[PDB]
């Protein structure tokens, strides 16, 4: 099950990077963004939607983490952030199954 091990592999590195970033609000909300869409993302995968919708979803986390990503370059997360990014882009070329 490739998808599952490269989400359940993003959601660790998330909530470990949610845990450095109690005094940054807008990386948290991205975060939290990206979390909500990759949720978003394996339930569109796991209901048989289609690649389109699946990589919409994912499209939409990896700009969100590439965001969070720039901010982290410059506050820290930076290294977290862009493995977060590479498994949301894992997780996209999976959704044309």
């Amino acid at each position: 099950d490739e998808y599952k091990k490269y989400y359940q592999q993003a959601i660790q590195l998330i909530q470990q990077l949610k845990k450095a970033l109690e005094g940054n609000p807008e990386m948290k909300k991205l975060a939290d963004k990206v979390l909500a869409l990759l949720k978003q993302a394996y339930a569109a995968f796991k209901a048989g939607r289609s690649p389109e919708e699946i990589r919409a979803l994912l499209r939409k986390a990896i700009e969100a983490a590439k965001k969070l990503a720039k901010l982290g370059a410059s506050l820290g997360g930076f290294d977290l952030a862009k493995r977060i990014i590479e498994l949301l882009k894992k997780m996209y070329e999976l959704g044309g199954l």
